[PDB]
């Protein structure tokens, strides 16, 4: 699965916000617009037995260019939610459904 980071008419949001993927699928988180953005996983959003410092970016560290790409393979069953750090207050959230 590729997911955007940011909308084309400047959206800080991921496209789409809302997804489902199969167990083993690796998700690539691409800059599509008004970057910089990372992502993180919220810890108290994701299965059990996930840890979260594994499968996220570390909070501080950015895709800064046009076309960065951050991928993650995801395994556990469940819903996770992710959210972008610069613009988490401004509405930049998603979730993600593994099958
Ligand atoms: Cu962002």
């Amino acid at each position: 699965a590729e997911v955007l980071l940011g909308s084309s008419d400047g959206g800080l949001a991921f496209v789409p916000s809302d997804l489902s993927i199969a167990s083993g699928e690796k998700i690539t988180f691409k800059n599509n617009a008004g970057f910089p953005h990372n992502d993180l996983f919220d810890k108290k959003e994701v299965p059990a037995g996930v840890d979260v410092t594994k499968i996220s970016m570390p909070e501080e560290d950015l895709l800064n260019a046009p076309g960065e790409e951050y991928s993650v393979t995801l395994t556990e069953k469940g819903t996770y939610k992710f959210y972008c750090a610069p613009h988490a207050g401004a509405g930049m959230v998603g979730k993600v459904t593994v099958n």
